[PDB]
């Protein structure tokens, strides 16, 4: 019934769209012909996007699973033939001029409901081909994302990892379930065994995943190259208007401040007191856990929020304060939607070590901070260098073999966590295990996004002038197709290095008021 | 050709490329400029595709070998920018008229050599798209075949198959280069562990093989209909003028004549004495020189001037044929006749019985197992275009089913045996194995005509061997592939020599 509702559906697009014939050819008779063609496309497209994104959601949760399978290939099918069939569209509006597109547009009221979507169209001008050429590239559509499937299948449904000892000195199977929680065991042989286990078996599969990875990347060009783009990077991030200048400068600032990460390393070397950091201690615990109506903290953490805002354990603590914060966003309307999560993470962070006395909890939140900024600014910009190297290389024409993909990675590795984290040889193989490098441009995103934030707490938390009624503005702008100028409105200029730079200051002046409680202690 | 050599290669033919785009657009101007210009496209599109073709192929011997993987990437990445910066050709020749062309031809006889290949791209006027079309999918040409690509870095480099006891305390490695004759061998628990072993890995990774096979699968099928063909079977059969109807009749009358397949396993599990007969039982043997120079005795005058045998025959097939479907019926041909001379010859029932066998064992395999995978084939195509997902169970059910429908009741089910699609490397050629079997039934349609000394057999045989058509070919050789008749008549051979093998038997 699943698939019986979907059956449904697709008999009625499928019959939908064939008066994509009575449309196609008439954009150029008038301003209602205009309106009632964008309506027919639109509709058609976006009840097949909403099936797909669905069936896919389902695939990637079972990929072993036939019905699920199934669903998602007929679902594809449906997409393609869609896209295929409405392909005709944006090549057709962009055969009238710019002046008789906004000149029907006065004629008829009716289409400034589309403005912003005709738009995106007539400036992009450059980048939409011609029907017979939008016609392939669309009908062809399953085909160049073959191998992110073929990934996601192996990854998920074919691959099986060893057996280990575990931590009663029971046999445990390794998967992708339990593989994280055996990463953080206090237990450091469990630690080392689970991350050799699963390794042994990415090492041997290197061959595949270069040859699924490398397709998609493949296609990533090839499509910016016909489309007159630049590079892959500039096609992904232009249909966000994205400049590429936030990309260099993120990872510009990141490679300048390295050895801020090195420090933090060094200081887990030294609270773990192991002869060698391997990659497998960087996610068991350092601390552990702090000794503490959780409600109450919140509100009074957020006050600086104001009182607009406000009408409208200690790990729990973050995800309900991260949570209100995503829940105050949504009353007004995703990486924008995760600022105003962070935000708040940020400003209870700050509260907790403007009010705690204990030596042990300011340490625990200390190093949470410096943790999280481990993870979403150091190793996500990590990866969007990776895979933007991916691109560029291979776009030059070099190729992309494990062999070099892999003496690539573990290079870059070295480069991000300096002489304190020993250079161990399964990670050089990490680059095929993660699935955000079959997105496109996806990653580093976090990283801007975690910066921004900072940014944003930083001008609140000390009452700049228009710092609370800006950022406000930027909750009720909600989700837009212009990232950038909001947060530009909201004082955040992304295109330039400063508010990475605070964000680096603040993980530095956390990183030395952590060691010397160490020290203290 | 070696590598050094391809390299050379490679380095000259990136050069020439700079000059493609200096004879776009001149096809209309005259007979010396549409000869530069053909001159030119063919020469590099050619040689590239040569040192592709190469590249392809270390890669396939050596997948784990970074220095071919590489070689290859370098190979294919020249090759679709060749293919991408010579697509305007043949759209550009195809805006002249038939009668223009050929009138270039008249004025300029050194086009004479190129006649052929300019009748291919006129004959297929329906299926060359524009120039706009022909340079997005010939650059895309990498994209299209990938997942070949990735089945052949899987299955090569990759996959770890068990290890087995051998027939000593010897640990063998499975693998594919030493698989056949793990099944070969006279020890059964070899055998049986050997087979269990190699499908435990395909079991296992049925749903990245779907995923490679489908996708493959699906390009075919949208190349097809971009181009205005009725289905991916016509338009690789349309390449060398192969009417689907071949391909039809091909399955119609082997599935028609399976139950000859069914009694040869009845009486392979009778000669191996077991009382269930396996998949992994079908390879081991049932059974325990200018001979060559006289064997050929019936070719005629022209013509001229217990394995090992064989062979030469087959090679010395082919070496004739040259003072590959068609070099393959004259090998054949040739063997057919020993199996004959052989037949007539021997005077010791226990050499009759063994050549009896190696035919039909020969015909089980080049017939039946080679058309059972194009039956295959076609049917992923049918039911991929139809909408229908080929999801490894499904792939796998639909395997089984074929499997027991053309084995018949002698042979257990085996479960193993569902997976068998995922490990067959022909899967991602373009409708390939079935001209295995065509010719195999072609050269026995006219080794009958020759045994038989028929009116202008001999003749037309040596003219056959003195194209692009091979239809025609074998039909002005009397053999009309088209019909059911030359597959039913060697069916009725495999019936006949199969009747005299189990007849002598008692």
């Amino acid at each position: 019934l699943s698939d019986q509702e979907f059956d449904e559906k697709y008999l009625e697009l499928s019959e939908e769209l064939k008066q994509s014939e009575k449309h196609k050819g008439t954009l150029d008779q008038g301003a209602s012909q205009f309106l009632n063609a964008i309506e027919f496309v639109l509709r058609v497209y976006r009840q097949t996007e909403v099936i797909y994104v669905y069936a896919h959601l389902k695939n990637d949760q079972d990929t072993g699973n036939t019905d699920y399978q199934a669903l998602y290939a007929r679902a594809s099918s449906l997409f393609s033939k869609v896209s295929e069939a409405v392909s005709w569209f944006e090549p057709e509006i962009l055969q009238l001029s710019d002046d008789q597109i906004w000149q029907y547009f006065k004629e008829e009221p009716k289409l400034e409901v589309y403005r912003h979507y005709i738009q995106q169209i007539v400036d992009n001008r450059a980048h939409v081909l011609s029907a017979e050429q939008e016609s392939l590239l669309a009908g062809a559509g399953e085909i160049f994302d073959a191998s992110s499937d073929t990934f996601a299948v192996l990854n998920n449904a074919d691959l099986v990892f060893p057996t280990i000892e575990g931590e009663n000195g029971e046999i445990v199977q390794l998967s992708h379930g339990v593989y994280g929680q055996l990463l953080e065991s206090t237990d450091r042989r469990v630690r080392e065994a689970a991350f050799k286990g699963l390794y042994s078996v990415y090492e041997q599969f290197r061959n595949t995943f270069a040859s699924t990875l490398g397709t998609h990347i493949k296609g990533h060009n090839f499509k910016a190259k016909v489309r007159n783009y630049s590079s892959a990077r500039e096609a992904s991030l232009s249909n966000n208007h994205i400049p590429e200048s936030v990309y260099d400068t993120l990872v510009d600032v990141v490679n300048k401040h390295l050895p801020l990460l090195h420090r933090y390393m060094e200081l887990r070397k030294r609270l773990l007191e192991v002869e060698k950091l391997h990659m497998y201690d960087l996610y068991t615990p350092v601390l552990g856990e702090a000794p503490i109506e959780a409600k109450e903290k919140a509100l009074e953490a957020l006050k600086p929020m104001g009182e607009e805002y406000m009408a409208i354990t200690l790990d729990q603590l973050f995800t309900l304060v991260h949570e209100m914060g995503h829940s105050v966003h949504s009353y007004f309307t995703i990486f924008l939607a995760e600022i105003a999560s962070t935000t708040n993470e940020n400003i209870l962070t700050e509260y907790l070590l403007e009010t705690e006395k204990d030596p042990r909890v300011r340490a625990y939140v200390l190093n949470h901070y410096l943790d999280g900024f481990k993870g979403t600014v150091f190793r996500q910009t990590q990866f969007a260098e990776f895979e933007h190297f991916m691109h560029t290389e291979d776009e030059k024409g070099v190729p992309l073999t494990s062999e070099y993909l892999s003496d690539s990675y573990g290079k870059l590795n070295a480069k991000y966590y300096g002489p304190a984290v020993e250079e161990d040889p399964e990670i050089k193989f990490e680059w095929s295990r993660i699935p955000h490098f079959y997105y496109n441009y996806y990653v580093f995103q976090y990283s801007t996004g975690f910066s921004a934030a900072s940014a944003l707490a930083k001008k609140i938390l000390n009452q700049e002038p228009e710092a609370l009624e800006n950022y406000l503005a930027y909750l009720k702008a909600g989700n837009s197709d212009y990232p950038v100028e909001v947060m530009k409105k909201a004082g955040v200029d992304m295109t330039q290095a400063a508010y990475i730079e605070d964000a680096m200051s603040m993980f530095e002046q956390r990183l030395n008021e952590l060691e010397e409680l160490i020290d203290r202690e």
